[PDB]
């Protein structure tokens, strides 16, 4: 695939790695809707609000299957490490008007 998953389960915001590249989620939006990172970088999303959110990449984007991330509760986090250059669109499964992309350069 074009991403690896450090933790299949969400984890606490306080447990996010020191060097972390963070996208906050609040007010029903991804706070950085267009993020540029390098090959090999790990992106971490953190839900800052009570409404559960996830990130969802449809089939063919990060790999052959869809990657439907777990639902993050308030102050939970989820990471993906990107291993190939490209542009990767994602949305929130229950709220598909929430859209973002990671541009890996
Ligand atoms: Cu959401």
């Amino acid at each position: 695939d074009k991403a690896t998953i450090p933790s299949e389960s969400p984890f606490a915001a306080a447990e996010v790695a020191d060097g972390a590249i963070v996208v906050d989620i609040a007010k029903m939006k991804y706070e950085t809707p267009e993020l540029h990172v390098k090959v090999g970088d790990t992106v971490t999303w953190i839900n800052r609000e009570a409404m559960p959110h996830n990130v969802h990449f449809v089939a063919g984007v990060l790999g052959e299957a869809a990657l439907k991330g777990p639902m993050m509760k308030k102050e939970q986090a989820y990471s993906l490490t990107f291993t190939e250059a490209g542009t990767y669109d994602y949305h929130c499964t229950p709220h598909p008007f929430m859209r973002g992309k990671v541009v890996v350069e």
